[PDB]
């Protein structure tokens, strides 16, 4: 029966049938006592296959390479009349036809990315074998069992939750998709439970530390269950590209399904501002006792928990930022800034917004779907936007075909690209209706692209990997590529150069706008300069307009002129939004011969951070008395602060509350931690207030044995 | 502000927002003058005549015309004005949502723009024309006077809110087909008829599309409403059928139809009762919840209506065993015993009897050149890239070429066509070695109306080369190449077994051959294995298993017949009637494994539609339906239901019981609002039997 199916779908790693501990159909023939699946971490299985790593007590194991197992019966195996396997099942539907049940015969010498098992060692009544995993097996919690086979059918072993192996994917095998030339890349984006996130603008590029935490306890747990509550087919779990396809689209609640309830109001009503997380951990298994959407997350907490996610299961993954983003491109290379007659910008045509930074994330794989040589990073930003589809996550979309404007090929490639390599357009709106292009800025979308380094935390520049230099036959052709693959490129694009340069203040500081014009010509300019100031979220969309200035400026030939503006702290502390960022617009305009010349540039004012101090012994299982300081740097009291700390494997994500700060004043957080992982670990705290928000801190410790 | 966005998405034809009056001085409109009514030269030239709707309805990237009339004579000295057409609630000119309409003095080709064509006293005659890349929904129309002191504007009028759609007679135009037949086929035709039965009884069905009836229009937007569609998107045939397919299948409450195979049908409507689009799209509207139940043929109307009623030429492909759920796998594993028998133990992979899934035609400029034309839209969902969905727009050129490589899911529909089956002999040991492979029947044949009449054409050649040939080696040796799986790798006796095709209730043969080709002998051990199954492949149960034992002399042809008797079958029949047979063999001498298998469908009797009357538009008419009982038992809870687009609305009629061989009528009097060859449709679900179709080729006048 089923009409649609013989057998339901296979779609949970939870969901267990039970197999029949014999069954005959037409007793001495050896049985099992005991299974001995060296797992211990300190044990040779976990160790050579990197999981050794793991807060687990089940064997877990990666794909393609050979583990070991001893089997116990109760007679000596005699090679001239027994006969047995091992056996592998996932789910309540098992079917070896599609790598759910899995045989693993005992075999004379193992073969390449094949199931076997070499008998390797006979004492009495025990068996050492070397089992291998098949370098395309799916990821997941397998069932063991051990098959002995009488001519009349089977007896096996019963279940036995403590046997139940975790088969991850593998960097480290030559056959696997997901393989990593060398140590140094595999230890960094697979091992590294820690990262730094890089935000603010760029010319004034801030990190903060973020936890992964892919090692901590339950956190692999976890995505199996994400995978689950996406009822995503068993038999599409060893692939990643859907797992990434599929993994990345759980992240944002559409409704409330997914894993994170995505917020920009600055308000947060009933969740935690997505400033406040340290880390992964605490959403992930928020998450994973709920089963409801966690709130609230912003661009870099969706690409953090989708990065442990990827880690977690063994996929190569990094976190990215582009500075001067153009999310929502909508496939269109071009970003409309309107202009009023009189030079001006106009507040109400503009609509469209550059983010400061917006991150996503890389993962490492093959594209066998696409053709040779799209391999390596494939972007995949889990923060949604309209692509075909219609307002999903883009991606996996091959960041080679990116940079050569081979946008025919999946997926989401038009809306990635168009992220990263799309001009400014200033378009003048006349009075009576039309609209002309003044000027395009083909520099400012896409400044700098970056990631943190293999080495330590330091940044490293990946702009060249998503594109060429602007202004070069390859930058130009690859644009033209993408054009004929559908990226739209709607419109069709006197000697007085002229920039700012603002000079980054602290939070409550005056600070100055230092405008410069040049008459690089020969004739004597009469212009009409214009100022505006907007408080903004880092998406771009503004708050409002808390300074407006004019001025008129008369060029010397082949001279210059430079005009400084004062912003007093009064003109922008009454309301300022969580990452203190504001806008400012230069156009200017020559009476002489009409030419517009306009400026746009992004300062996020600097707020000190947290100190943390240790105090005690750097010892793997004794104490140190870990100390969060703050200081009130406003002159206002700060009230509900919520100070945060984590560090995996030195404490789990704790938080404490004042109830208020008094201004200038300061508060101390002692407490006392028990460092289980040894070597270099770090700490870090955060913290949000119903005020002040989106301040971090973090101290680098050195724990031993 | 919003934090995220600036200004919240346009997604949402259905809201709009109120233009001010006045938003800062002479010239003041008392009325426009669109020329809607179906006579006049804008419906009849833009061929949307056919929609029972008042308000005007244009084809995008086509000129059509207007009338202001202004309070005093429009006068090219002092006189600004324009035409604004806004949609939604957050229009943007930057976003094409927002299109002001600029006097110009000659049109130029792909942008919008009015040019005078005549002025009298206080009038002007304009001629309106749109950019061919224009939004399809309904806009609403304003006109806007630029004084020096700000725009005067018109107010609020609904009955100018002017649907503008896709137009496949430009040229320039994505959706352009360039042959007049096929645009009034697979556009203008609002009947079509369903294949069905098996590759060698294809029985044939009426749909009745519906697109131009009452109010499907305007769902068709609404379901892309309630899929919250972008506007800006709607423009484009791609994302309108990638996300529009996804709609069909609901997903748990969300979608329009909610899919079920389960012969019982618990609280809704059995799948093979529906006779059209039209009811079921119109129930989707007012309940603004899924309607139960649907199945692959009845997705694939619902989505044939989709894209024709909004101008995109469709055309529902139905596919002869069809290997559905493929996930990419080139291959449909058949699990042979050790001494030859199919073993149902492990066999749990099905082929589908037959499949139907939607072609659109537009181009594809997300791709290469050479692939746009006709795209295979399957909404009936399986496991892809994305996992389980729809298999969005797939280019069938790439298909019938190996190149998987290019977007939507394209490897999953190639594999619908292309698996082969692989006999394999699962050793008592646990060993497997493969048989044999037929490489001969998935995607047999795949079949579509004719563009004349009711007939069948055969659209093989399009999907696929000739199994044997060079162009499809390689074709799938390129698919290899891009991601399609091919997991396994791969005595003259010829033996081949017809079945005769037998009536509902009849006893009929099944004669198997063997033809020795070899100048010896050999002894055959034959197996002949019947199930009772849906249309999907999947298995009831065994109704019949006989094991032969042949001897083949050199040189021989021996033909052995086999006798199906009603009684062995007729207690456990499915709703289609299917009826699987399998015929395993082993030549005991060598050791070899034929294997062949193949479908019959039982011939289940039409539905009687006859009527009396004027056969004028306006003019009453009589239609009088009757079914005869076949079976010789009591027909439990009968619906007939009846249907036929521009003569009357669907309609149903339940019947406490009918009891065995008797006849009963049902007669209704329709009032046919179109001329013209008409069709009467109708259909049977009763508690036990269903799956009976009748339908009426009737021509009205006027
Ligand atoms: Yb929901
Ligand atoms: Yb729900
Ligand atoms: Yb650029
Ligand atoms: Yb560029
Ligand atoms: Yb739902
Ligand atoms: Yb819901
Ligand atoms: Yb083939
Ligand atoms: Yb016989």
């Amino acid at each position: 029966f089923g009409g649609r199916r013989a057998v339901p779908p296979n779609n949970s790693n939870a969901a267990e049938d039970d197999l029949p501990t014999v069954e005959l159909q037409g007793q001495e023939f050896l049985n099992v006592t005991s299974v001995h699946l060296f797992k211990e971490r300190w044990d040779t299985n976990k160790v050579d296959h990197h999981t050794d790593k793991y807060e687990n007590n089940k064997l877990i194991v990666r794909r393609g390479q050979s583990f070991y197992v001893q089997i116990d019966f109760s007679r000596p195996y005699d090679p001239r009349r027994d006969l047995f396997r091992v056996e592998y099942v996932i789910g309540r539907y098992p079917q070896e036809n599609k790598g759910t049940y899995i045989p693993v015969p005992i075999v004379s010498e193992l073969q390449s990315g094949k199931w076997g098992a070499k008998i390797v060692m006979r004492e009495d009544r025990s068996v050492r074998l070397s089992i291998q995993s098949s370098p395309k097996c799916i990821v997941g919690k397998f069932r063991m069992y051990v098959a002995v086979w009488t001519p009349y059918g089977v007896l096996r072993t019963s279940r036995n939750p403590e046997t139940d192996t975790y088969i991850l994917f593998n960097p480290w095998c030559e056959d696997d998709a997901v393989y990593l030339d060398n140590e140094k890349e595999r230890e960094e984006y697979v091992l590294n439970d820690i990262g730094v996130i890089f935000y603010g603008e760029v010319n004034d590029i801030k990190t903060r530390s973020w936890s992964y935490g892919q090692f901590e306890d339950g956190i692999l747990d976890t995505c199996l269950y994400v995978m689950d509550r996406a009822q995503m087919d068993l038999s599409g779990r060893g692939n990643p590209i859907k797992v990434s396809r599929v993994g990345s689209a759980m992240v944002n609640a559409k409704d409330d399904e997914g894993v994170l309830v995505g917020s920009w109001d600055n308000i947060y009503a009933y969740g935690v501002p997505p400033s406040a997380w340290t880390g992964s951990v605490d959403i992930l298994l928020e998450y994973r006792s709920s089963e409801n959407p966690v709130r609230y997350g912003q661009c870099w907490v969706f690409a953090g928990v989708f990065n442990t996610f990827l880690r977690c299961l063994g996929i190569p993954a990094r976190i990215v930022t582009n500075y001067f983003s153009a999310h929502d491109n909508d496939a269109n290379l071009q970003m409309d800034i309107f202009l009023e007659e009189d030079g001006n910008v106009n507040s109400k045509l503009t609509k469209d917004s550059v983010w400061n930074y917006h991150c996503w994330n890389e993962a490492w794989m093959t594209r066998p779907d696409l053709p040779v040589g799209f391999g390596g990073w494939q972007a995949v930003d889990s923060t949604p936007q309209e692509n075909s589809d219609g307002m999903y996550r883009c991606g996996p979309a091959s960041v080679q075909a990116i940079k050569h404007g081979h946008v025919c090929f999946q997926f989401d490639a038009p809306f990635v690209f168009a992220e990263v390599n799309s001009d400014l357009i200033y378009i003048t709106a006349k009075k009576d209706g039309t609209h002309v292009v003044e000027n395009v800025d083909a520099t400012h979308i896409g400044k700098l692209i970056v990631t943190k380094q293999i080495g330590g935390d330091g940044m490293m520049d990946i702009t060249d990997t998503y594109k060429f230099q602007e202004g070069q036959e390859e930058e130009r052709l690859a644009l033209e590529t993408a054009l004929m693959y559908g990226a739209k490129k709607p419109l069709n694009t006197s000697n007085v150069d002229m920039d700012f340069e603002v000079e980054n203040a602290v939070l409550g500081k005056d600070f100055k706008l230092s405008i410069t014009f040049r008459n690089n010509s020969h004739n004597r300019y009469t212009i009409t300069a214009y100022l505006s100031a907007n408080i903004t979220f880092y998406t771009g969309v503004p708050k409002a307009e808390f300074k407006k200035e004019t001025f008129d400026v008369t060029l010397e030939p082949l001279s210059f002129k430079k005009e400084a503006v004062l912003i007093q702290a009064g003109e922008y502390m009454g309301q300022l939004l969580e990452q203190a960022s504001l806008h400012f617009f230069v156009t200017a305009r020559i009476n002489e011969t009409r030419d517009v010349l306009a400026k746009q540039k992004s300062t996020v004012l600097t707020i000190p951070e947290i100190i943390i101090k240790v105090r005690g012994t750097q010892v793997v299982g004794s104490d140190m008395t870990v100390t969060v300081e703050f200081t009130n740097p406003l002159k206002e009291t700060l009230r509900n602060v919520w100070v945060h700390l984590d560090g995996p494997g030195v404490t789990r994500p704790m938080k404490k509350m004042f109830r208020e700060i008094r201004p200038n004043s300061t508060v101390q957080w002692e407490e006392v931690c028990r460092p289980w992982v040894s070597g270099h670990r770090k700490l870090i705290a955060s913290m949000s207030s119903d005020s002040l928000r989106h301040v971090y801190g973090e101290l680098d410790v050195q724990i031993q044995r």
